[PDB]
């Protein structure tokens, strides 16, 4: 199969072809990952829980995101990759675009910054030159009508500024259908129902390596199946047949 | 010969003589592309691939740059010298004279750097400073994350707009890549600095290539925009000699390399 | 259960109870590991292959090491913390040191280095100065380019006799741990028979006081046909943390590593 | 073909099979050079003059040559990557080590430096340490060759270069040695053969260099010539007397 | 308990529920106040004094705020983790937001700094990238030098409550009054929505704050008149740190011997 | 009173009068320890543990312990100030001394490092470039990990020989049997200071954290218990080491 | 005596007392200053030539001053410590508040820079950040090379016109203090009146609030016009500094010999 | 006059001319000073104290000395200009190299450092390769051991501090070398005080030269010209 690219996204969207994303921090599991059909690897500051074991993202670094996408970017997958800029790196236009190019150097194609319109100068200046934007709005983890409201001003601000993807978390599920039906790119749940463009997860829930209490967002596709492998290939399946999410993973 | 220099470029387009631009990245090829009268070396990017082996153009530093740079100039060429500013050190326009600054100290007599007419005030700041500038527009490979252009009437149309901006804001020279060739021929009539074609067709004011590619240094199938100049040649000299004329008699590039 | 300790190991082999060892690069898999009893988990150099997708070790550094190891140790496991000294890092009695103090403030509670019996003043300097080494011949995968790859260690006369003698040294020396790695199981078994500290096995065999795998190779993340010594506990199990046990189990049951494991 | 390994030029020198080796600073040659079943690729000093336009290798730094090296390991040839340590980087066996280090983790699988006798110590440390080592050397005069050459090879190398030595005094240290040869301007009695890429690509103003061959002069393309340069190593025909020192 | 967020701070204010602040610059201090239950710890620049055995605060850096914030972060306190810009830290947005997070990859959950409505810029450009603030009007001991209590005439009292409404119009969820007159300090209260912390402002705020050493007696002769040393009889240090929240909780602290 | 040099140290010990040393890291308790008459204060690597609120002590580096005894010299307390070389920092003699140095810049007059009979030509070095050090044996917490008799009591008296003769000045004995310590105090001629070493030393050393009741550890009692302040929770543990009443068979081996 | 702060020497111009300055670089001198109740100890860039033998006080650097304000510092005088900004360290506001700043954690608790009314948003700048601003005009010796020399600077009608609107113009930015260098002493008398804040001559008459001299000037360890050698005839350094003070306080120093 | 150097010390050594030597850390100084016809001018770690406040000399940097050793230098002094290697710089041979020719190439024409007999190879380290040292030692007959020592090794000056007077007279006669004295009383070849405490700017080794002349100049030419007569030091300021 071809790369996967930000512009092949677009054309999912338009086709009905739900994206299937998963956070990425190695080669190993890029490998396995694109064997399995993955679209989109997010190499993101939820690493600074589930390999750093911090109880925030707040400590993570830029050169720690540098690492992991270096990493993952030596397997060479198929995936689009894209990394995020953490806490901290973007408080200007000139220091998210430093930060941008330092990962894209590293091998990332995408960056990932969580704001809402407040961002929106922002995004122009990093995709006037040249960096692919994902956005990201709703509960930011660096972080009702009138809530609804505002998320779908974020969203619309920073697709006008030029972001071509765009992450949506812990949103109720019929706010995130109207947020994917107003806007042209495609958006990406997590904790925001099925009615998205596509699904992301943090690698490490759903393949159920946490103890106890499971997140209301995650499923386990690793329970029951023969292998890592076959627990990532049913999540893209799930996620590409409507079945993931369920009603119970809403918000 | 003397040393060519930016008014020797534009004098060579105001009397119908073609440019020949190669790209070269060390001392010894600067001496045999200089023994073969390529008229314009340029250190660029492309060395991320050709030399360094990555997939694209993205991880090549400004140190990188430097580097060839120096390699190159070391040779005193009679050339013009041409080195690339790399993705991500041309943000601003403080960010991009800076940069300039550094290749040129190194031995650049001028920089590239790719992107339209947003880039109007960065050509501005740097020129008002004394940096030559070539612009560069069409298919901008450090933008291959983002993205032949001007392939849409709308496509074009704002292709030849960019191409005006840069000039405008103060471009001596102007690289055009991966156009369909009618389009570079409107844009080369319409500007008054020299055009530098690849994948541009004929109708520029001259040419540039990837050495190693014209050189047949590449497994397979040929990018169709180049000719193995080196393929029945009796040295890699002859090869380089056989390029210069070939632009210069208005030969290379043929249909076939044309889109 | 208590903390494993560096004597808590050398009471194991007088007890019999095999000591179960996996690599372990985060803080995620250091918990899961710890809930599944491994005994000691590795920060290895391993994870140049595993997570930098590199040919060979050799570009891991010491500051890799160290920010894996931080990982590792914020999880706080109960399992004794290991951490490979690169390669590079430890060529005179000085750097070596050097090297491990970076590695403990880290997290590391021993490290683990490479060589044969030119190792031996290097290890009595650690040792001095209250760094505990685990040593580490046979097969050492740092010398692969003077090896002409990863090749079985042992297979003549000659090979078997300098292997023990590397092991003799490196305990007299004041190692309280070793790894053997890719040796006949007839050679290792008399090495563990010589030594009076624990042996810990990589395609070693299985008379040997312990295992070790890479935890990805365990965890059967790999495709194609695998290296002999390799066992996939994943495939079979209904959970990640069931595989893990499973490794725990049949290292402490004697059934792994196999004859189909072993040369 | 698989890998080539310092201990497949070994086996190479028992079969008579003749070792061919080229300098390489960059990824599109270091494929082209693998294409065309080059043994041996060597990240020289030589740089200095044929890239960098030195007029000696002097100014050559550790990490002039850590660059070059990183190029061609990218490519990931099957051929060994031999890297030089620069002058001036070997001056203690501690230095001589760091600097290898930095060379492998850069991608070089063994380490050249070139002196006589007094290296043994340093060559020993290397090797000890793991770090794979070709030497690089050249009536008395042939007496102290022979004894520099004996004593790298006691103290570890498993590859030498001769550089500029009579034919026949380099044919005696090839029979003598028990490690494969490898010549420049040292005659055809070695277990192989190294030139300097841009050498024998023709790239150079004027005569050529005594101890070179052009093997582009009429070849087809670059690939063909590189073949041609490795089919005459190994069969025999390269260096020719007009080669010789 | 649940870890006490910048939103039940609020939550507090609008129950009535007192809260209880102190500085803390360690984490055997940290783990003592939290079992104790105070609400919000403070690495303060204080510890120039209490720690350094500087004459002021001036010399305390932002690496020394942020080698104390970590220790008082590895003790997982639930009380929020509060720590200060040091005076010369926050003297542009960019240079604020820079210091901030430095600290808050340190462990700290919120900064405070000290200013009054000249900083409305620097709190919005702070609040909007997600860092949460701590205003800190009235005597502000960074600027000592340039003072040689603050708010005793009605021009004083005045521009503090300009101060105090332009630094919560910006964004700002808590702000610390340093010696106010009880009376005047009362007016901000009432007038602002975010939760107001005394310290020699009187007990007519939302919270209190004071710095450990000063409640836990360790200094010799008169001391402050807006300090009580909650120690001296107790039967523990532990228990000491539970008299001061319980007193700031039950109105018994501050009195109105410690208040201007 | 008068500075508290090493000389007095001696003289204490030849005059039976016990030395109280307590850690201390800053200098509110630097004034306050002062206050109470505390002979040593010492800039211990335990800050690891009750400041910083890592596991063990092997985080701490040597710009750490600088800050803690720039921050005690800062109070200038008339009491000896000594200050631990952290675990890693006294690999060789070259880099003992320069690590003291840089201590000794700080504030510190005397610096201590955990070592046996090995540490000899170390110990030499140091002093013969006028660096006092305080020697310390036992349990050395550094060793926390290779830790995991009627030898190792022979041992133990061997190494603090070794150190003595080499120059140390003052020792710390740590977890070590009452008899056996009591047995290198009348052997050494240097003073000894013991922390679960038993009464039959020249002085005594707690962790202020611990002696404050802010945590209960065997050799260790809670000064704070049954006193009105922190101040006299402090003079409650000098008045007890010079009477000899604490420690108390409770606290020793 | 209490610490001699910058509220205090506003209240010594408004009670007729002169404020008695001195350049100070060392602890045995700050010491001993103290001891003879010099109000002011000012750590100068004129240690470039005094200190350092340079001929000017162009090389003179941010740290070298850091450093000899620590020295000063570090014997806790009750006089105000006031420390240079050095020439090329205050070229944008942001550019002195770092400088100052760096002063500021060594110990000075006020600083002073050279120049005109172009200096009005730089000293605002600093101010409002709460850092004292001691202003300077006149013959300002950082700007030797663009006057050809040390040239008393007034002379001119136009001259002693820019003087005025200078000082007006650094006192309405929010300097507390201002150094008169070498002006005629009628011109330093108008500047005096019109102003507010206290002036500080130096080489400007009688006609200011303040003298200032360079120490080693005084000590007689060089005469200039307007130093007088308070040494000569003295039975120690103490009793020299101390006849400075007097004289300075009486009215006696300058005398028309020592002004232009 | 002529610039003093280190073989013009041991002439006057040798004629009976007592070397009057004094602390000086900047440029003015150093010129007075010089026009009191002070023969060594030292670049003291003494400056912890009186310039720095410290307590003690121990945080005195080698940079620190670096500092004033050029402000000294810049104003070209005749004076030998003597700088101190500090506690912590001389560790081993190489690191007292490195650190002294830190400070000839700021000015220094001679280092000193402190220390006995173990000091000898360090010594013999600096001189052979053309450093200048004046060695600084101060029971009785290990004394006379590390002057001998040092000597031995090559310095060509030496510091007694704090050594009663008879024991100073036997070491001064024992050595070739001139012996500067501090507390050390007047049987040595010269005598140093620190600046500041000569002017009066505060020892029983030290008198204040400065109460009751009429200048500073006055009181170093004081000072100067009662070594060189032999009536300072005292007995009231020995050891
Ligand atoms: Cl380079």
């Amino acid at each position: 199969r071809p790369a996967v690219t930000v512009p092949k996204l677009q054309a999912m969207r338009e086709a009905g072809e739900k994206i299937a994303m998963l956070t990425c921090y190695d080669a190993s599991f890029a490998a396995l990952l694109d064997r399995a059909n993955v679209d989109v690897q997010l190499i993101g500051d939820s690493l600074g829980n589930v390999l750093q074991g911090q109880t925030t993202t707040l400590p993570v670094t830029l050169d720690d995101i540098a690492y992991h996408t270096a990493c993952v970017a030596r397997a060479q997958p198929r995936a689009l990759i894209v990394a995020d800029l953490p806490f901290g790196t973007y408080g200007t236009p000139a220091d998210a675009f430093a930060s941008a190019v330092k990962l894209m150097r590293a091998g990332a194609q995408m960056v990932k910054f969580e704001g809402g319109e407040w961002l929106a100068e922002t995004v122009r200046f990093l995709v006037e030159r040249a960096v692919p934007v994902c956005a990201h709005v709703g509960l930011t983890p660096q972080s009702t009508e009138a809530g609804a409201a505002q998320l779908l001003r974020d969203a619309r601000a920073v697709e006008e500024a030029g972001a071509q993807l765009i992450v949506l978390e812990a949103v109720p599920t019929l706010v995130a259908a109207e947020v994917t039906r107003e806007l042209s790119i495609p958006t990406i749940g997590i904790g925001a129902g099925a009615e998205c463009s596509g699904q992301v997860l943090v690698l490490h829930d759903m393949l159920g390596v946490f103890p106890g209490k499971r997140p209301r967002f995650v499923k386990d596709f690793m329970q029951g199946q023969p292998s890592i492998f076959a627990a990532v290939e049913a999540y893209v399946r799930a996620v590409k047949d409507g079945s993931f999410p369920g009603p119970e993973h809403s918000f």
